[PDB]
């Protein structure tokens, strides 16, 4: 079996990207954060506290006919950036652009942070990091992805994030129309339950190439490109009057600026992200001021490949035996 969906950004910072996800019977689509680093299908309910729920579309799963509690069991979760959100879980029959799962863990919020509550575009996040961090106890629970992995006809998954448009999620299936040149193939470590990697080095605008390890994950659900502090000195020393500003918390930089691209080594692959990616705006409206895309990780204790690398990239995620990732440009 294959799936595709359509992924779109939910603002016109691509902030994030949502996915529409068929959840019971009849159908309920609520449109899901689809999550590299986490490994919970969590979903805003008819159990969330009333007062955390500000447009979300929720699930009901007593108006599900395939719904059944997973008796006794729970969740808990907190993220990287604070926000948090718990309840319980039911399985139920759950398909992702025509590839369903039966007996899906479908995690139901009891409780959700005010990060979520205020963002009324998320109904959920679907987790596909691997199985080994999910939260559900006392019977730890499989993602979506690990559930289907056996009826693939590849056991592999795509995430083809697009800038300032829409994108695709594929599962089985490599698109070979997505992409140009050829896919370089990397290897992965699973021992902390993510798609982490090393990157071979980077280089800013058209200076060159810094050969360089740069171990860290590939993560559709962090917003941003996070790397070691000596990385991201390098890129805003390029941009005049750009300054890491401890108040707004991170790197910010005059909104008149125009942005050099940043590339990064996947093997003896490159993949540049353009200039325009690293741009997220005003830091307020109106300000000018404007907060940038590549920030450090320090502090956090892991590099992140979030968005801002990702969507300058076809990525193939190989859940292989022996997992692998693999980059393609596009």
């Amino acid at each position: 079996s294959t799936g595709s969906a359509t992924t779109t950004p939910i603002d016109s910072l691509d902030d994030a990207y949502i996915t529409p996800v068929q959840i019971g019977t009849p159908a309920q689509t609520l449109n899901l954060d689809f999550d590299t680093g986490s490994s919970d299908l969590w979903v805003f309910s008819s159990e969330t506290t009333a007062s955390e729920v500000d447009g979300q579309t929720i699930y009901t799963p007593s108006k599900s006919t395939t719904a059944k509690l997973l008796s006794g069991a729970t969740w808990s979760i907190s993220y990287g950036d604070g926000s948090s959100s718990s309840g319980d879980v039911y399985t139920d029959t759950v398909s992702v652009g025509g590839l369903t799962v039966t007996g899906q863990a479908v995690e139901s919020a009891k409780k959700v942070s005010s990060s979520f509550t205020e963002d009324s575009t998320i109904d959920g996040l679907l987790g596909l990091a691997f199985s080994t961090l999910n939260t559900v106890s006392p019977t730890q629970q499989k993602t979506f992805f690990d559930n289907a992995k056996a009826s693939l006809d590849s056991p592999v998954f795509t995430a083809d994030l697009g800038y300032h448009a829409p994108g695709t999620y594929n599962f089985g299936f490599i698109d070979t129309t997505a992409y140009t040149g050829s896919i370089t193939y990397t290897a992965v470590s699973t021992k902390q339950g993510f798609w982490e990697w090393t990157s071979t080095g980077y280089a800013v605008g058209s200076g060159t190439f810094k050969s360089t390890s740069i171990d860290g994950i590939a993560d559709t659900g962090t917003t941003l490109l996070y790397l070691p502090a000596t990385v991201v000195s390098a890129y805003w020393a390029q941009v005049s009057g750009a300054k890491s500003s401890s108040s707004v918390g991170g790197y910010v930089f005059p909104c008149s600026a125009t942005l050099p691209s940043f590339t990064f080594g996947v093997g003896s692959a490159r993949i540049v992200i353009p200039g325009d990616y690293i741009d997220f705006g005003p830091i307020s409206t109106g300000s000018s001021s404007c907060f940038g895309g590549i920030q450090s990780s320090a502090g956090i204790g892991i590099n992140i490949f979030g968005d801002v690398a990702l969507k300058a990239a076809f990525v193939v995620f190989n859940g292989a035996t022996t997992p692998t990732l693999g980059f393609a440009s596009k």
